[PDB]
């Protein structure tokens, strides 16, 4: 099997290669002026990384294209074979840095915290999630074979699926924003309206930018745009590690299309299942729009 099974630390399913990258992952320092890109997988971190690059690049695009958002905006934890970790293109990006994680609160380096590292985390509803989650499991060649949409759903209620539980990644972090600072996003609200949430971003951040330069950014990171430009839409990667023609990375950009996915029964045994793990939250999400 090229398909390697996850490998479980302190209570949290990883892709092995992640595991490993946690032993290197241990010397990392943060920044005071470091910001963090947090998110379960699928719920919008491109997309995030993309509009916070360019408000560094004060709207500059072409500055944008000088890499791969993967290269511009370091993966913590990352780490495949005949790839560069996460720690490894860190060693080479400047301050002011950028970076990226789906760490689960359990196994995030505390220097982020101790820090005061500013946190720009984005939830998305679970059944987008799940949906988005499975089609990218059959492309991103280092996660265990999906199986079927039915299996895998099921999987991905009891968190057994890379990185874990979604329930408890948005709940830990919606928590933690009474104590730390962080901006929490809705892709939702991402999609419903970007320019008011790019200027959440930019207040929060503590940027000002023309009117004109934000009507860009909103331009430069719509999915269309997004999904032509090769700097974020991850058609440069081995098609070892990647495969696109199995499904594209920059899939549909859409709130409510698990519709079209979940069946009937599906819906209301997650319905059921949701209330429970999710009754002591005080987050509301939207399914569509
Ligand atoms: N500019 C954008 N607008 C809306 N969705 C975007 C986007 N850029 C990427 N996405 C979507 O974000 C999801 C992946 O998120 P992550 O970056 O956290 O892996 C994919 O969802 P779908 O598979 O629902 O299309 C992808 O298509
Ligand atoms: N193989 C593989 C990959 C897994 C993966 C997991 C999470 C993520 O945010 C980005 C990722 O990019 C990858 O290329």
């Amino acid at each position: 099997t090229s398909r390697p099974p996850l490998e479980y630390v302190k209570g949290v399913p990883l892709i092995k290669y992640f595991a490993e990258a946690l032993g290197p992952l241990q010397s990392f320092q943060a920044r005071p002026d470091d910001l963090l890109i947090s998110t379960y997988p699928k719920s919008g971190t491109t997309w995030v990384s993309q509009i916070l690059d360019m408000i560094y690049q004060g709207g500059d695009l072409e500055k944008c294209h000088r890499a791969p958002i993967f290269m511009r905006v370091p993966f913590l934890e990352f780490k495949a074979p005949g790839i560069p970790s996460g720690m490894e293109t860190l060693k080479d990006t400047p301050a002011p840095r950028l970076l990226k994680t789906h760490l689960p609160l359990a196994l995030l380096p505390q220097t982020l915290l101790d820090q005061k590292v500013k946190v720009v985390y984005v939830a998305r509803n679970a059944k987008d999630v799940a949906v988005s989650y499975y089609h990218f499991y059959h492309m991103a060649k280092v996660h265990p074979e999906p199986g079927t949409w039915d299996s895998f759903l099921e999987k991905f209620m009891v968190g057994e699926v890379s990185y874990g539980s979604w329930y408890q990644h948005v709940q830990e972090w919606w928590e933690l924003s009474r104590t730390h600072p962080v901006l929490y996003l809705f892709y939702e609200d991402m999609k419903e309206n970007p320019k008011r949430e790019i200027q959440k971003i930019l207040e929060f951040v503590g940027h000002s930018l023309p009117e004109e330069t934000v009507d860009f950014m909103v331009q430069h990171t719509s999915f269309k745009e997004m999904k032509k430009n090769p700097m974020t839409n991850y058609t440069t990667v081995p098609q070892e590690f990647m495969d696109h023609s199995i499904s594209p990375f920059m899939r549909k950009g859409m709130a409510g299309d698990w519709k079209t996915t979940f069946t009937v029964a599906q819906n209301e045994r997650f319905d059921a299942d949701y209330a429970e793990k999710m009754a002591g939250c005080s987050l509301s999400f939207r399914s569509e729009l």
